[PDB]
């Protein structure tokens, strides 16, 4: 009985970074209570200037990644203020019953909802919000993230060997319809409700104008980039809450990783590329053994260096010849 | 030598039931006897009247399951009527040579043939009509549906403990490219045969129309939804013969999957979203621990919401308030 | 350190071949030597007579297949003749650094230059070409092909029993995106630089003109099919390096299937379809039970059938009565 247990209050924090939580943990069981707040906005999404009528949880693309262990309850407080147009709410796939809690958590401008779910299955698990007749419509403008649940004593490999990282970075991948015009120049519209029958359109296609990490081309490159040391785990939470991508760290490996993201299957290792199914997160941890810049992207090389499903990892240190040389630089072909 | 043992009967029945038959069971290897009629007929596929020249084995999409067990011979006998047009045949991906058995059911309307093959690897597997040179065509009009071979002791998981079903259901998921004239509607053909030419100058797109469970927008809701209890484990088996597709069921989770359909492999546990390739199918098992309705849909949220991909699964029982309560509903934002 | 062991040299054969090789191996780690020199140029892509401006190593699509063992080093020499125009590089998904040495392979027209990597993780995995600005584009012309890094002690099962294969091929699989003029037919270019801008607005659409196995449409059918026998087992290496695809052998089944590619993981059995990552390479053992002609596809039958993506494996043998049978052919169905 969940009302014996005592509470703690989480303070989420921004993607890409995580809030700070333990890993094995000597701790039971108890009810972590959140809070988000439903943003509507107007975003930019790309380097020429192009708008997407966005929906955020607590204005963030993706919404922020919740962390709990095994056995705890989430209590979840989501708030929709008065400044936003659209009902909302939130479907959990890490929860049991009531469509995920979207049935639970109707809440139309200026009202607010409390929900507790218990986490009994580890694992990273979307989150969206689903409005009954409009569900592709609110995910596809930005309205989803990540449950991570891990397991009470930690990550474990296939021989039951204890796993970790030392930092952890959550990557929400959105595959975006954005309308273009008779002159072939992408839309801007004054309003979310007017950019509707527009986008639909567009989403029956099954072809996005734009596939971005965290909100936008570019989003995880140049100051934003992620960042690492030789001798450092990371791992790299993946969310695609509506379409298929296959992540590939160029340079890398991903050295354990559950693709479909549930912490009681053993890991795969030394994946090259994995698949993230539409609808679901995984998770990879990898060990840097070079220093240099490497791109975490979609392979399918279209989607990430024409749409824009790509970032870039900063990792320092020292370079390794036993690992890669240099043996001959490019030079004429001999006469 | 197969001459040898005793012959069974088996009467099929439409999706999305599955005739019955037992798990794990003491009786030894059979010669089990089936037989199909291909129905080709125009079909209504959605809530505004478009219509599908269609090609069916049983007059369903999909066609019936047949459920052997690993060591046994199915014995089909397939016939197609002179009320039919087309040629049609069958190639089982269970089965080994002959392309499935492809080369040997060449069946034109009025003639009939009997197969046997050997189900020596257990699994769920598509079967699908492949007549030569319009392979694609007979498949994405209906021509397709699952053989399960269920291991001679019942399923298992991955720690080799025993795992069943209390109920089976059979979702077949076609992709379906249906023509349109200049004026933006959709064609309305007289017969099979004019379908053809548009219908290909549509599939070279690789951009479904419609996405339908069993034959339709809407076939698996209202009257037609699927029903369990709290407390009842259900196997749902999921076919697509040329697209991939991602089920998933809202509220729920895949307790033990086979995505790949093969259960002499270890099933993987607590998936939100699994993943079916294009050919093949793949099988879940789940126990309702919550009433209430719950959707079961691709997750890829426009082929299911926009395109027809979804269905419902109505779920008697209590409620549990330590799985997921509702601990303040929806009020106004404190002043 | 490597400066150490013995070097040896290895002269590359052209797919569908794999040059020779031992699988489980007394020898110790060495240096193993490569060379491959780009190709630029135009080649024909299916029978009525659409080109390609088309880029390679080694000439082929795909480049040749390279084999070491796990621990080895990989020590290839890449040279860009004077007759190309463009600048390429090699990116090694089974190298660590440098962006999978792309950073030091950077070679001009007359240029040649030469990387060591250690072999440090077994699997297939892709290399392609990768330069800067211009990726998705050298890919997708031809640019791609497998390394093959074997377990020192062979393959294994996932009981850790040997498995082997009698004989190997490599397919590698392109999607191909060939404009159209006003006409409505495939544009025919002077030059490789010309059809950069047109083919760029192509890719955008995700939507591909062809999908080949090999370079071209039936590359590997007829005097080019594949060959076996019954009672030899084959092992089928299948790289995608921008898309996904769904192998199906029609008639056989993967016996045992490393999908991810990646040999220290455990591989599935008895799959009638498996799938490879956009971004990867996976391979698959069968042992043949059946002669006949197979057909070896990539299971979106419009992909296989109305794209390209198809091969034929020639089988010779006896037939087996037991695995299938025609009981009875096709006939009149009975007055
Ligand atoms: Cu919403
Ligand atoms: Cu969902
Ligand atoms: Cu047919
Ligand atoms: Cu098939
Ligand atoms: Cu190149
Ligand atoms: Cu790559
Ligand atoms: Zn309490
Ligand atoms: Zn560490
Ligand atoms: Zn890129
Ligand atoms: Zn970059
Ligand atoms: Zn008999
Ligand atoms: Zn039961
Ligand atoms: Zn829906
Ligand atoms: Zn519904
Ligand atoms: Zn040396
Ligand atoms: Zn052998
Ligand atoms: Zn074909
Ligand atoms: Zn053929």
């Amino acid at each position: 009985d969940a009302d014996k247990l005592p509470h703690t209050k989480v303070t989420l924090v921004a993607p890409p970074q995580v809030h700070p939580h333990e890993q094995a943990t000597k701790s039971g069981p108890k009810v972590v209570e959140f809070t988000m707040t439903i943003e509507e906005k107007k975003m930019v999404i790309d380097d020429k200037g192009t708008t997407l009528q966005a929906m955020t949880f607590n204005g963030s693309m993706p919404g922020p990644t919740l962390v709990v262990h095994e056995g705890d309850y989430v209590q979840l407080t989501l708030v929709n203020p008065a400044t936003n147009a659209m009902p909302h709410n939130v479907d959990f796939h890490g929860a049991t019953g009531a469509l995920g809690g979207a049935k639970l958590t109707n809440v139309n401008p200026g009202e607010q909802a409390t929900l507790r779910f218990k986490a009994d299955r580890s694992g990273t698990f979307v989150y969206h919000c689903a409005p009954e007749g409009m569900v592709p419509w609110h995910v596809v403008s930005g309205m989803s993230g990540t449950l991570m649940v891990l397991p009470r004593d930690g990550l474990k490999d296939p021989q039951g060997k204890p796993l970790h990282y030392d930092r952890a970075y959550t990557i929400g991948e959105f595959d975006l319809y954005i309308p273009k015009g008779p002159d072939g120049k992408y839309k801007d519209y004054a309003t979310l409700a007017e950019s509707y029958g527009d986008t639909v359109q567009v989403m029956r296609t099954l072809t996005p104008s734009h596939i971005v990490f965290n909100g936008k081309v570019g989003a995880l490159t140049g100051a934003n980039a992620l960042t690492a040391k030789v001798g450092e785990t990371v791992l790299l939470i993946h969310s695609q809450a509506n379409r298929d991508t296959r992540p590939h760290l160029i340079g890398g490996h991903g050295d354990w990783v559950w693709e479909t993201g549930k912490f009681a299957n053993p890991p795969q290792r030394d994946l090259e590329t994995w698949f993230i199914r539409g609808g679901s997160a995984g998770a990879a941890l990898y060990t840097f053994k070079q220093p240099g810049v490497y791109a975490y992207l979609n392979h399918n090389l279209i989607e990430a260096c024409e749409l824009g499903a790509a970032g870039h990892i900063k990792v320092e240190g020292k370079w390794n010849d036993d690992l890669m040389k240099q043996i001959k630089a490019p030079a004429p072909i001999p006469r």
